[PDB]
């Protein structure tokens, strides 16, 4: 799948959970962080996937670790096995 990841419309990493909840596409109970999001990676969303994160900047540091976690994990998941493309530029 492509993920993509906008931080100029991201107002705060509630709309982050949303975005990859959107791409990813997860459930409802989703748990919006780098355990369910990595739970889901590791088995919920498609590869080859292209998580295209733009601007990683905005809502990255309004939070403490919500766009760096699901990257954690996004990476992670391309990194042990996951086919995905993680892009921040």
């Amino acid at each position: 799948k492509k993920a993509v990841i906008n931080g100029e419309q991201i107002r705060s990493i509630s709309d982050l959970h949303q975005t990859l909840k959107k791409e990813l596409a997860l459930p409802e109970y989703y748990g919006e962080n780098l355990d369910a999001l990595w739970d889901a990676l590791t088995g919920w969303v498609e590869y080859p996937l292209v998580l295209e994160w733009r601007q990683f900047e905005q809502s990255k540091q309004l939070t403490e670790n919500g766009a760096e976690s699901v990257l954690q994990v996004f990476r992670e998941a391309k990194a042990e096995g996951a086919d995905i493309t993680i892009i921040l530029s």
